């Protein structure tokens, strides 16, 4: 996240690290068992880590369990990243309590202007280079879909919204990959590619939940 704030630990109880000997992507909590991320943050091995502030530092609240199962998205393209949307199972349940909670799915998708609560651990700065070890926070609005059209045209599906700021500063980055944008308490968004960070008129763009709400239930519902 650049431009953003430490948002406090375990303020954001759905957050979570996907870790393979270190952390590579976020992820958002939806049941005790399973886990949204992006389909481009697929591999094998997987553990999830819920719980987390310091991702460096063992501060007594994590819960590390191992993914039985990944599910991507059966329409995930990998070179347009349309549909990129994936679901991990874990071995064991989680314990939930206030620290690691369960974020609700839409029940419609959210509008332009609607306010979210985007999160990670991906890199701070717009040049260069510096991974938080602390999870950082950025409040931004969903852009429309034309000006989200003509800010990266030819690239923008159906399936996509864009949420920051036109004039750059504020944005998602490398590292939060996976993880979520929640808006008035449901998970709207999941962090998915931008060209560079916090540039002007490149704002970030999100996997747009609402989309895949009956995939997710029939998929769990069933695996
Ligand atoms: N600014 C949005 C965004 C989201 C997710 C990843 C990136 N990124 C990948 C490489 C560099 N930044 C950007
Ligand atoms: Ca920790
Ligand atoms: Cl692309």
């Amino acid at each position: 996240i650049v431009g953003g704030y430490t948002c406090g630990a375990n303020t954001v109880p759905y957050q979570v690290s996907l870790n393979s000997g270190y952390h590579f992507c976020g992820g958002s909590l939806i049941n005790s068992q399973w886990v949204v991320s992006a389909a481009h943050c697929y591999k094998s091995g997987i553990q999830v880590r819920l719980g987390e502030d310091n991702i460096n530092v063992v501060e007594g609240n994590e819960q590390f369990i191992s993914a039985s199962k990944s599910i991507v998205h059966p329409s995930y393209n990998s070179n347009t990243l349309n549909n990129d949307i994936m679901l991990i199972k874990l071995k064991s349940a989680a314990s939930l309590n206030s620290r690691v909670a369960s974020i609700s799915l839409p029940t419609s998708c959210a509008s332009a202007g609607t306010q979210c609560l985007i999160s990670g651990w991906g890199n701070t700065k717009s040049s260069g280079t510096s991974y938080p070890d602390v999870l950082k926070c950025l409040k931004a609005p969903i852009l429309s879909d034309s000006s989200c059209k003509s800010a990266y045209p030819g690239q923008i599906t159906s399936n996509m919204f864009c949420a920051g700021y036109l004039e750059g500063g504020k944005d998602s980055c490398q590292g939060d990959s996976g993880g979520p944008v929640v808006c008035s308490g449901k998970l709207q968004g999941i962090v998915s590619w931008g060209s560079g960070c916090a540039q002007k008129n490149k704002p970030g763009v999100y996997t747009k939940v609402c989309n895949y709400v009956s995939w997710i239930k029939q998929t769990i519902a069933s695996n």
